[PDB]
């Protein structure tokens, strides 16, 4: 269920979260082939991410 960011992110929105690269996103769902639903562990952020900015640990 766990996955690493690879580079930042900046959320585009309300529904996105923000990550540093480096940064463990938890309780990860898949939404679509673009799109997890996921936990940032270091701000407690959770919401939308972008597939291609992370990769399964």
């Amino acid at each position: 269920k766990r996955y690493r960011a690879v580079y930042d992110y900046s959320a585009a929105d309300e529904d996105e979260v923000s990550f540093q690269d480096g940064d463990t996103i938890v309780n990860v769902q898949q939404i679509d082939d673009g799109w997890m639903y996921g936990t940032v562990e270091r701000t407690g952020d959770t919401g939308m991410l972008p597939a291609n900015y992370v990769e399964a640990i």
